């Protein structure tokens, strides 16, 4: 199973037998795509294990896969697990269980429903600042994914279930303390290492009840949508009501797949434009300026006044293109096609290297630097919307990129508004990416807090 | 009674007496609600008689009238008479019996009903394409709204009751484009609105606007199709509280909706598409990539099709056939800081915020694009409002969208479709009453 990409005429690391190539991935995803990508040049082949991965960099391939292709090919991501009753989240329900819940989750994030969650959100960016206000007034530096994370974890519970957990922390919130061990994916955990490697083993676990998610955190999140569903406005758990008078337990994975996503993607993202934003203390005052400018006076943001602000959105976008949480675009092939002139065999993976492609010397110029003119209406027009994918592409893309995109912005301007920030020597320069399996830094980003 | 945006403060063209400004609908309702969107802007008031109008442009207070404020103030359409037994219409009824009928024909159009009548539809779609192939094989050009009609017809009345009617001369089709024509031209309408105060006396003199012989025609064609689960079915189960008469009712406003509207339509799409061949080609390549070798079109093919519904999109914006929404003020408001007395007519003209500059970049231009999933996220959706919003917006809007799209695949699987000098290039709107074009639309088809 291991000369697949040699029969194909496809190149690629050799393999070592069992194994695969996971052995490459001593340094990262990351080191191993941009490595490959300039090793064997627009495709190339690859095996976690006894699979076969095979990479593609071809924007009008890369559009096939995406969304040409996708209902009838390419529908379905790699197989996770054990997952336990979580095979029923949208990010992991395959075939025709994903398409009703994609059609089913849809409405949530429409333009009508994002905006009745402004004057929300607003409420708890007051919060952020007056907890940032006191880390300020005393020279005390300032770790970003705590700060970010307790905000984030108050949005998704209140435009999702209209419950406030964290009511102006509360810093041991039980939710975000579960949240952020419900999995960490750490290849030197032989457990995680032995799930790809030896895949059959699957079967195994879940018979015996074992879950890649704790227990611990599954059951708080578990009895707490329970506790949530009592007896509107309607949002994320009302539009799984209306309907279901799904079930009790599809509901329960849908909320879990939010709750994550609304708090880890949200706090890591802003913590990595504050870093950017401090190294370049240029781009910031710029940014400043332009959020006095729309709003003056400190005027509270608004739906229409975020998507003014042109500068917001091109520095969002510029540390989207460095910092890609999702790293890679994984498609299924579930039958023999010939995509742009290329056999594809049943059961290959197809992968597109999202991180690769953003730092890509032949489609943008040094691609290591922070340059947030490159998205400038001046010149977003000589980007590939398929080489520059932070939310994917195609019907199985990011649900919640609208949501994402307005929340980050609403908690920039508000921060911004009030506060510049400094390194602090304690902030680690450069920015060191995560070696191991998700896309973080290092050490914690942390920067210096100063009043306005 | 012609003071009242002079007391408000709410600009607007000055009204003649009696007439109000109902003199300047000489160029059509569409292009009054343009030239006073640009002079007299976000908000302005006219007179339709002695009734007043306020026209609202505002995204958040047009959200407050269509769905916050629906149930409690803004309720019901403007009151339309003399009507007799068509009161109880669902478009028609006020208040209580809106609230009976629009739950009791709701389920006509859930996602399990419309997936029900696709293997029905399909049957006429081939007799669209068959009658097609005949004035495509002699180089004769089509009246596309004739064609595009008689399978409108076929369909509604297979969806709703189960029966089969057309096939070219048949009665149905010919009583139904006879139900209503509001001209302003036409001596009754008109005066119908400077003096809405005679609609009582006609109404105790069993007066109606729609003609007699096309309301008896339809009333006993709905007691032939009762004899013994669709539309039809779904209403003599709750009537073994409706009627032998709100029955026929409701039926009426099926025909001619399903009729007229997907008709038209149609023939706005393949206008279009005849004056764009790169866009009917784009769209012809999608077409046979979902569905290759013609398969046939299934419901779930057909909402894959992303170019198709931005085509059908894109037509709606340029002619929004309701042109307008109303909704009667039943008590004194402040929504979204503006007082509204009661009785004020709140009218969205959807025409003129479908065309608006502070919108849409060339909003004269027929441009497919607007409407993808990269630029879609730019499109209020209260501007764009084709189908209305609330609790209050059409009924047959998933209904209509589907149909529609299931003969533009079934069309466009074997046809290309080229103007033919004859045909009105540019197209003008009726300068009359409803969106329509003046000249039919006539088009040159070539089998593929
Ligand atoms: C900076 C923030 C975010 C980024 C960069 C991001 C990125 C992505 C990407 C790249 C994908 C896969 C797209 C593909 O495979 O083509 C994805 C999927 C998904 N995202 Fe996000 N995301 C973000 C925030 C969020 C938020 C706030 C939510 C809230 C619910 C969310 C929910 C989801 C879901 C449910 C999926 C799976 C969709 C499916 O399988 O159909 N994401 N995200
Ligand atoms: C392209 C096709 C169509 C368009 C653009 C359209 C548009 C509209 C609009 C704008 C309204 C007014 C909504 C409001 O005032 O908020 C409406 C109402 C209505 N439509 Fe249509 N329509 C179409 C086809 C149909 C079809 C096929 C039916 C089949 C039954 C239908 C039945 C109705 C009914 C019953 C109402 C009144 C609902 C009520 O008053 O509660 N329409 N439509
Ligand atoms: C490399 C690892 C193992 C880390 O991840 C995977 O391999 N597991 C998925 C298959 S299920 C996945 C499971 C999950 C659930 C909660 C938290 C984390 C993980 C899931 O539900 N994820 C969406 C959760 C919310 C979210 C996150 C980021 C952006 N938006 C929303 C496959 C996958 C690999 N990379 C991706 C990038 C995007 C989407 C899916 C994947
Ligand atoms: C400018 C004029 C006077 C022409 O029209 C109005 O002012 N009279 C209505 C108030 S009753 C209206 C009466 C009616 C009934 C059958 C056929 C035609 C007319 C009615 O029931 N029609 C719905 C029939 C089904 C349908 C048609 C088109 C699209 N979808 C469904 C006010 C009104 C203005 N625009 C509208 C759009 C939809 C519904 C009502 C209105």
């Amino acid at each position: 199973s291991h000369g697949l990409f040699k029969k194909l005429g496809i190149p690629g690391p050799t393999p070592l037998p069992f194994l695969g190539n996971i052995l490459s991935y001593h340094k990262g995803f990351c080191m191993f795509d941009m490595e490959c990508h300039k090793k064997y040049g627009k495709v190339w082949g690859f095996y976690d294990g006894q699979q076969p991965v095979l990479a593609i960099t071809d924007p009008d391939m890369i559009k096939t896969v995406l969304v040409k292709e996708c209902y009838s090919v390419f529908t379905n991501r790699r197989p996770f697990g054990p997952v336990g009753f979580m095979k029923s989240a949208i990010s992991i329900a395959e075939d025709e269980e994903w398409k009703r819940l994609r059609s089913l989750l849809s409405p949530t994030f429409t333009s009508g429903k994002l905006k009745e969650m402004v004057p929300i959100i607003a409420q708890y960016g007051d919060v952020l600042v007056r907890n940032l206000r006191r880390e300020a007034e005393t020279g005390k530096p300032v770790t970003l994914k705590d700060v970010f994370g307790a905000y984030s974890m108050d949005v998704i519970t209140s435009t999702s279930f209209g419950v406030n957990i964290d009511s102006l922390n509360n810093p041991q919130d039980p939710f975000v303390e579960n949240t952020k061990k419900l999995l960490r994916f750490d290849f030197l955990d032989p457990f995680f290492l032995s799930i790809t490697v030896f895949p059959f083993l699957i079967p195994i676990l879940e018979v015996l009840n074992i879950c890649v998610f704790p227990r611990e955190v599954t059951n708080f999140l578990r009895k707490s949508v329970k506790r949530m569903k009592e007896s509107h406005r309607v949002d994320f758990l009302q539009l799984m009501i209306d309907s279901q008078n799904l079930s009790d337990l599809e509901l329960v994975a849908q909320s879990i797949i939010f709750i994550f996503a609304g708090y880890e993607t949200t706090s890591s993202v802003l913590s990595f434009i504050m870093y950017e934003l401090a190294t370049h203390p240029d781009v910031q005052q710029k940014l400043q300026e332009e959020i006095d400018a729309v709003l003056p006076n400190k005027a509270p943001p608004t739906y229409d006044t975020v998507l003014q602000m042109e500068y917001l959105d091109m520095v969002v976008n510029e540390t989207l293109r460095l910092f890609p949480i999702a790293m890679r675009l994984e498609r299924v092939c579930k039958k023999d096609v010939e995509i742009n002139g290329m056999f594809i065999p049943k059961g290959v993976v197809v992968m597109i290297p999202s991180y690769a492609l953003h730092r890509d010397p032949k489609y943008w110029t040094e691609p290591e630097k922070f340059l947030p003119e490159r998205f400038s209406k001046k010149n977003k027009d000589n980007i590939d919307p398929y080489i520059y994918t932070p939310f994917g592409s195609g019907p199985r893309n990011c649900i919640g990129m609208r949501f994402a995109l307005m929340n980050m912005k609403l908690a920039l301007i508000r921060v911004l508004q009030n506060f510049s920030f400094k390194p602090c020597k304690e902030t680690q320069i450069p920015l060191k990416l995560s070696l191991g399996g998700l896309l973080q830094p290092e050490k914690p980003v942390v920067l210096k807090v100063e009043s306005r």
